This record gives structure tokens, sequence and C-alpha cells, in this order.
């Protein structure tokens, strides 16, 4: 293929940008998941990041499909539908803990998936067991 | 000045999912490459109803690929509709539940939640 053309339409940071997830885990309510910079960009417009969690809720004692967006704050500890990041720029080559306040403690043994798109574009979707 | 849009009407065929969006907004909607639009639905995969939750990637392309979108205006402005159409990697198995998120550059988004 040809060279991809930087321009008006097209960033390098875009084609720079790359972050995995090492881990997620759950306590209660509260997500943690372990973000990792992969790539060579510095990670810190969060609040231009997108963040949603698709899993199912114990609302009341019956499980519940819920997907949902989480918008970000600074605040450290956030309500729910919303979720901070413990560091105020993610270097390449480093982690940090994202923590998202679910709205319902997850029914057990049930999958949920997270959807974590930087400022960039490019993003990172982890699906698993709590 | 907020964003905000709406879904119109949801439509199906094959594999070619319709999604009419209304910008009932103050802001004009035209940063597509900076939309994200994730879909959760049913794929039939050689007759096996399927979980699949995917993000899709923009193109201006008027026939997307497989796991692309574009819509069917330059410009999204307030009090107008356009089609944003999605290319699902297999047609939804019949009958079954599915979420589209579409998130705009400036932020909001909007969630529509039904079945295929
Ligand atoms: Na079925």
């Amino acid at each position: 293929n040809q060279a991809q053309e930087l321009n008006h339409e097209l960033e390098l940071e875009q084609l720079e940008t790359k972050i995995t997830v090492s881990s997620v885990s759950l306590t209660g309510s509260t997500l943690n998941v372990v973000l990792e910079n992969n790539g060579s960009t510095n990670l810190y417009d969060f609040q231009g990041f997108s963040v949603i969690v698709q899993y199912y809720a114990n609302i009341s004692n019956i499980s519940t499909f819920n997907l949902s967006l989480y918008n970000y704050t600074k605040n450290s500890n956030p309500s729910p539908y919303y979720w901070t990041i413990n560091t105020p720029l993610l270097a390449p080559g480093s982690q940090a803990t994202l923590t998202i306040i679910l709205p319902y403690p997850p029914y057990p043994n049930t999958q949920a998936t997270v959807v974590i798109v930087t400022n960039y574009g490019p993003s990172v979707i982890w699906r698993g067991s709590l």
C-alpha cells in the first residue's frame, strides 16, 4: 500500500497512540482498570477520552443488561457513571489505574466489556469475567 | 453551546444497519473521524447466534467495508437529519437484542436499544 498522507484528515498522533489493558478487577461496584501506554504519545486529555462499559447489573436481584457511557472527573472518588485516573499524565512505557464507578454491582459469573477511547482516536476493548 | 443527537429511525437490510440521526442541539457536526461508533448485537456466525461488541471506523466511502461506517452528509446541522450507515461483520441473528452507541466528537452521545 501507499504511505499514509499526513494532512488535515490524519494526524501522526493517531498512528502513534496505543493503549492496552493490563488487568481489570472488581470491588463492589468499582472497576479498576490498569491501563498501559504502549505508544509514543503522552496521554493527558482525559476529558476527551470516551469510556463505555457493558455488563450485567444486579438490579434488585435481577440480572439486567447494562450498557452506559462514563464521564471523566478529576475527583478522586467519582459518583456513579463517572470515571477517573490516578495520574495527570500517562507517559509511554508506564501504567495507570483507571477507576470506573458502576451504577450497580455486577451480577456474579457474567461477562463484561470495557471500551476505552483515547482523545487521539485509538482505543482498546477488554472483554472478560469479573 | 450544547451538542445533542437523537435517533429518528433504525433500519436493516442484510448486514447494513441504517441509523437516521437528528441534530437537536446548537452545534454543527462534521468532524466524523472524531466520532466513536460502537455496536453490540448478536451475529449469525454459521447459524450460531453470537454476542458481538465492536468499534467501527469512519470512512468517506459510500459503500463501507465491514467494521466501517459512513454518513450521507458532509455536515449535520441543527434541525436536520442524516443517515449513519454501519456495515456489520455478519447479518444479525433474527429477532435479537442490539445496542448502538454514537459518540460525537464534542463528547455528548446517543444510545439506541432495540432488536434487529
Ligand atoms: Na434467538
